C-alpha cells in the first residue's frame, strides 16, 4: 500500500468525493496525520458515542443510573432499532440503551437517550462544557443523516471528534468506571469489529463507531494499534461521493491498510 496521505488522496480521486481524516495519539493527543482536518463532515451515528458520553457524565454526577429501566412505546421508535423493537412489553435500562445505540447502532435507542441529555440542543451544550466549539447536533435519528451538501447541521470535524474521544476516555472528565464503560461499548460493536478483526493482521487491537447516511456519507471512530493495544484515535469520514457502500467501506479498510503498514511516525 501507499503512504497514509497519498491512499488519502487516491481515496479522494477514486470516490470523487471528500474524505476527512485524522490519527492521533490516545494517550498525548499528539497529530500525526491529518487530512481536510478542520473540514466539517456529517458525525452519523458516529454522535452516538458522545451522546453515551454525556448519559455516563449524568451518571457520575447522580443524576442518571445506568441500570435505570425505560419503559418506551412503538410511537417512540424510528427506523434501524433492531434492539429496542424487542422490548416494547419489558422496557430497556440506560445502559442498555447506550449498548444497542454504539454496539448495533439502534437508532430509537439513540433517540432515547438523546431525549434524556436535552435532545440535539443539550448534546450540543455538553460538547460545549467539554471544550469542543465545533462539533453540533440539531437533529435527531433518522434525519440527522440527510448530508445535504454544504449543510452544516449535525455535523463534526475530524480534528474535534479526535479531541472530543480523546476527551471522553481519558482526560478524567469521566469517572475511572464511566471511561471504561465507554471504551468497552466501542470494543464491543458488532456492526464492523467482528467485520474489521477479520481482515486486520494478527495483534492490531480495534474499538470503532461507524455511520452511514445520504450522498455517499459514511464514516467511522476507531481506536486502533499494534501489540493489542488502544494505541490511536483514528477518525475517517466520506461525504458527496456517489460511490458504492462496497466501495466506500473499502475505501476506509485501505486508509487502514496503509497506517498499519506504515505505522511508525
Ligand atoms: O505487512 C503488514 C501486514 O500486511 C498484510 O495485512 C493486510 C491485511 O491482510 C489486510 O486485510 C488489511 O486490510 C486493511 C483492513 C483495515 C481494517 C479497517 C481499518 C479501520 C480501523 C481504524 C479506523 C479507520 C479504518 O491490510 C493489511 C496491511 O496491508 C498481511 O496480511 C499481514 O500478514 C501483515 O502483517
Ligand atoms: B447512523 O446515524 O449512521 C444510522 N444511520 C441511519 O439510520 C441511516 C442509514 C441509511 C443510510 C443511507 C440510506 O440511503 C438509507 C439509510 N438512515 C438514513 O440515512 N435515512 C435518512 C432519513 N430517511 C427518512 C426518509 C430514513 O428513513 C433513514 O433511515
Amino acid at each position: 500500500s501507499p503512504q497514509p496521505l497519498e491512499q488519502i488522496k487516491l481515496s479522494e480521486s477514486q470516490l470523487s468525493g471528500r474524505v476527512g481524516m485524522i490519527e492521533m495519539d490516545l494517550a498525548s493527543g499528539r497529530t500525526l496525520t491529518a487530512w481536510r482536518a478542520d473540514e466539517r463532515f456529517p458525525m452519523m451515528s458516529t454522535f452516538k458515542v458522545v451522546l453515551c458520553g454525556a448519559v455516563l457524565a449524568r451518571v457520575d454526577a447522580g443524576d442518571e443510573q445506568l441500570e435505570r429501566k425505560i419503559h418506551y412505546r412503538q410511537q417512540d421508535l424510528v427506523d434501524y432499532s433492531p434492539v429496542s423493537e424487542k422490548h416494547l412489553a419489558d422496557g430497556m435500562t440506560v445502559g442498555e440503551l447506550c449498548a444497542a445505540a454504539i454496539t448495533m447502532s439502534d437508532n430509537s435507542a439513540a433517540n432515547l437517550l438523546l431525549a434524556t441529555v436535552g435532545g440535539p440542543a443539550g448534546l450540543t451544550a455538553f460538547l460545549r462544557q467539554i471544550g469542543d466549539n465545533v462539533t453540533r447536533l440539531d437533529r435527531w435519528e433518522t434525519e440527522l443523516n440527510e448530508a445535504l451538501p454544504g449543510d452544516a447541521r449535525d455535523t463534526t470535524t475530524p480534528a474535534s471528534m479526535a479531541a472530543t474521544l480523546r476527551k471522553l476516555l481519558t482526560s478524567q472528565r469521566l469517572s475511572a468506571r464511566s471511561q471504561r464503560q465507554l471504551l468497552q461499548w466501542m470494543v464491543d460493536d458488532r456492526v464492523a469489529g467482528p467485520l474489521i478483526r477479520s481482515v486486520l493482521p494478527a495483534g492490531w487491537f480495534i474499538a470503532d463507531k461507524t455511520g452511514a447516511g445520504e450522498r455517499g456519507a459514511r464514516g467511522i471512530v476507531a481506536l486502533l494499534g499494534p501489540n493489542n493495544k488502544a494505541e490511536r484515535i483514528v477518525v475517517i469520514y466520506l461525504r458527496d461521493t456517489p460511490a458504492s457502500m462496497a466501495e466506500r467501506n473499502q475505501q476506509i479498510a485501505g486508509i487502514g491498510a496503509a497506517l498499519i503498514e506504515h505505522w511508525q511516525r
